[PDB]
């Protein structure tokens, strides 16, 4: 119950944060994984934030004040946390990156801002849960319950004293970014997905597809959110398979909630059904994470790299069902 505020060791601290000659070059990279630079999350946003917007976009103390605090209300589970937050936002700066000069300056910084902010106080519970078992937060927000959610936290938090980030835009651009971020967030309700890549490929195919047009930007931009929500996936395999047990973690604690309230979970979550996992994975990749790389692949070339990764770690996949899997650790 309620919204937490960084100390002022941690956000003075942030700002005397200079990034490793090394990782300037890596974290370019659409593969690049945070995993092994975890004292370095906040000040590699921080960085992609000066290199994509300008070192004077935001003020200094606000963004550091803003992203420790963000940091702090991210919750201690085993997926939809800090590090998610970070790896989401990175591919979000290698998509940018790669097509900068098709977005403005006010959608590079709100989108940035979107995928830190993006799964922020989750609990660990899926919509499904919120929804069946009628949690208030299903009562406020009907539908894409948990994104609703996460855009009502960012709000909070740029509400904190000192860490309003955009109060210097005009009153006219900060209604524009704070439309950019709440429609990204709410884009992260996969629930959402289906419809927008089916609209996007369409649009894509017949050749309508505008991006001067503001109904088709937010769409692209939707997909964009898709795309770095589900990164994990595009890393190199065994960061992508360590990357599965945590996302299983999540989902089998959710399970067992459901066992003790007399409903059997799917076989997702169930700690019980591991064995089914493999097939899970390959039908996720197919019907969720192929197509979506497919189609932001044919609307921004450039992301290719996303796309082939994504159907090396489906291959992956189809190795370890047929048994052929190697080593790994946990
Ligand atoms: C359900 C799921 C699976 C994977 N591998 C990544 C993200 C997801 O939401
Ligand atoms: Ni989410
Ligand atoms: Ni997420």
């Amino acid at each position: 119950a309620g919204t937490s505020i960084c100390t002022s060791e941690e956000w003075q601290g942030l700002m005397q944060f200079t990034l490793p000659v090394r990782l300037c070059k890596e974290i370019e990279l659409f593969h690049f994984d945070i995993g092994p630079f975890e004292n370095m999350w906040p000040g590699i946003f921080v960085y992609m934030v000066h290199r994509s917007c300008g070192t004077s976009c935001f003020e200094l103390e606000k963004l550091c004040r803003f992203i420790m605090s963000v940091k702090k209300n991210y919750r201690r589970v085993p997926y939809h946390n800090w590090k998610h937050a970070v790896t989401v936002a990175h591919c979000m700066y290698a998509i940018l990156q790669n097509n900068h000069t098709l977005f403005t300056d006010l959608e590079r910084k709100g989108l940035l801002i979107a995928c830190l902010c993006h799964d922020l106080d989750h609990r660990g519970f899926s919509n499904s849960y919120l929804q069946k078992f009628d949690h208030p937060l299903a009562a406020l927000y009907s539908t894409s319950t948990m994104e609703q959610h996460h855009f009502s936290q960012t709000v909070s938090i740029l509400q904190l004293e000192g860490h309003n980030i955009f109060s210097t835009l005009s009153s006219s651009e900060y209604e524009q970014v704070l439309e950019i971020i709440r429609k990204a967030i709410i884009a992260t309700d996969l629930a959402l997905y289906f419809g927008n890549r089916k609209q996007l490929e369409e649009m894509y195919q017949t050749g309508s597809l505008n991006l001067n047009n503001q109904s088709h930007r937010d769409r692209v931009i939707g997909l964009m959110m898709t795309a770095c929500d589900l990164c994990s996936v595009t890393k190199l395999w065994p960061v992508t398979k360590l990357t599965a047990n945590d996302i299983y973690a999540e989902f089998w604690a959710e399970g067992d909630e459901m066992k003790k309230l007399g409903i059997q979970p799917i076989p997702m979550m169930d700690r019980d059904k591991k064995d089914e996992v493999p097939q899970g994975q390959l039908g996720f990749y197919n019907a969720v994470a192929i197509p979506c790389y497919t189609t932001l692949t044919q609307i921004l070339p450039p992301t290719e790299p996303l796309l082939k990764a994504c159907r090396d770690n489906l291959s992956q996949w189809e190795k370890v069902i047929r048994g052929e899997e190697t080593a790994t650790w946990i």
